[PDB]
């Protein structure tokens, strides 16, 4: 059992909710946050930029560190760093932004980075401003993630829409 609450379950391991993402972790604290990020930790729009605000920018100040030390990510990897007032971690993944003309198939390889939690608050990677169909990054989740994944959704209509057309 855990805290989640107000969830669809989809299936043996993927549920969803149309919430803000920000919302839900604040009242959830989960142990992972996931955060839709870019190889370069630049936290500016989108989840990220959602996410970065409600930490009052110490997720910006923490990812300048990483970055200073380890370079930019690989587009479908991943870094785990606090996770703040949020949550005990975050997991900062890099889905392909279309808007740049990465390769989809790598959206896969963003979502293997979820296996490594067995539980995770997360968005849609690739979805919102990177530009790629919220259903087909729905479907490569469940076909990719075995840990137990709630998938926040912040906007109703596409909710319902992944929803209505899930197979
Ligand atoms: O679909 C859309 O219209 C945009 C969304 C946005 N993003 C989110 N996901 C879940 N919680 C979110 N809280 C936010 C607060 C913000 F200020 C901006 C974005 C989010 C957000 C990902 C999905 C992928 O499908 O796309």
């Amino acid at each position: 059992v855990n805290s989640f609450s107000g969830y669809l379950k989809l299936t043996d391991n993927v549920y969803i909710k149309n919430a803000d993402i920000v919302e839900e972790a604040k009242k959830v604290k989960p142990t992972v946050v996931v955060n839709a990020a870019n190889v370069y930790l630049k936290h500016g729009g989108g989840v990220a930029g959602a996410l970065n605000k409600a930490t009052n920018n110490a997720m910006q100040v923490e990812s300048d560190d990483y970055i200073a030390t380890n370079g930019p990510l690989k587009v479908g990897g991943s870094c785990v760093l606090s996770g703040h007032n949020l949550a005990k971690h975050c997991l900062h993944v890099v889905g392909p932004n279309v808007n740049k003309g990465e390769d989809i198939q790598l959206l896969k390889s963003a979502y293997e980075n979820f296996n490594q939690h067995e539980v995770l608050l997360a968005p849609l990677l690739s979805a919102g401003i990177f530009g790629a169909d919220p259903i087909h990054s729905l479907r490569v989740c469940v076909d990719t993630v075995r840990t137990n994944v709630y998938l926040a959704v912040f906007d109703k209509n596409l909710y319902d829409k992944l929803v209505s057309s899930f197979l």
